[PDB]
């Protein structure tokens, strides 16, 4: 149980981009992003490095937060 801060473009659209570009790498596939705020939230054992640089590459930004 880990959590992903997300900013940037704050649009719908970008929240099925980072499920599925993070779900891409098998690991967690467990991934949800809050409607209201972007926070994320992931359950599963993957990289926490994994999880920033995938969302990183499609150029919004984010921070982890053990």
């Amino acid at each position: 149980m880990l959590k992903l801060k997300v900013e940037g473009m704050t649009c719908n659209h970008c929240v099925m981009a980072v499920t599925k570009a993070l779900k891409k790498v098998p690991g967690v596939e467990k991934v949800e992003v809050s409607l209201e705020k972007g926070e994320a939230l992931v359950e599963g054992t993957a990289d926490p490095k994994a999880l920033v640089q995938a969302v990183e590459e499609e150029g919004y930004k984010a921070e982890v937060l053990a």
